[PDB]
């Protein structure tokens, strides 16, 4: 099954998402300049509250292709509380090898990425 | 057949800053600080001797490039004085329907896009693209 991005406009960028069901997986993150630089970051998975805005459904190896393009991998450290050890088998059903803390660098990496990305769309 | 396109760049600790490197120059923003230029939204490009100290990140394809930052609605304009009208000749070989102002375009998303994602990776890693 795909991996729906989604975001919410934040004026100078886009704060993004992964919808799953009912609940959308995104970063504890006051803004993405400071949290680029600061290098760490908490996940957040909450009940979709309606207001989030689709970017695009593709597979994971779609995003893990096009911003996961290092196997040494980012310095960002990514932390999760209780309620998001569901990402593994949600967002990596098929996939046994992805424990939480890789999951959590895969799909943390693809959002701020994206995130990043998106100070070019003005 | 086209030569491949050799990505270059400058350590800034926290970022790399990335050009693109042909003959005894590089192709590079100007720019102090990548999420400044980012934010403003317009650069300007240099054309600069190398001056030995860009350190090589990867050669490729330019369409290696265009597949990965291309194909994700850039809103940033990018202009030259004529020190680089030499860029699409250089860069984009025998290929006439691209333009100076195509081929600045194509080039400054790269850099830009390369630039901002090196935000998050180790520092050392020369072939994080």
């Amino acid at each position: 099954p795909d991996i729906e991005l989604v975001y919410k406009n934040r004026g100078f960028y886009k704060h993004y998402g992964v919808r799953f069901g009912g609940h959308i997986y995104h970063l504890n993150s006051q803004d993405i300049l400071s949290t680029a630089i600061t290098g760490k970051s908490d996940f957040i998975k909450e009940e979709d509250d309606g207001k989030w805005v689709h970017a695009m459904t593709a597979p994971l190896d779609y995003f893990t292709e096009k911003y996961i393009n290092s196997m040494v991998g980012s310095k960002h450290i990514f932390s999760a509380t209780s309620n998001c050890e569901t990402i593994a088998r949600d967002l990596f059903p098929g996939r046994k090898e992805i424990t939480q803390s890789k999951a959590l660098g895969i799909i943390g990496v693809i959002l701020l990425s994206a995130s990043l990305l998106s100070l070019l769309a003005v």
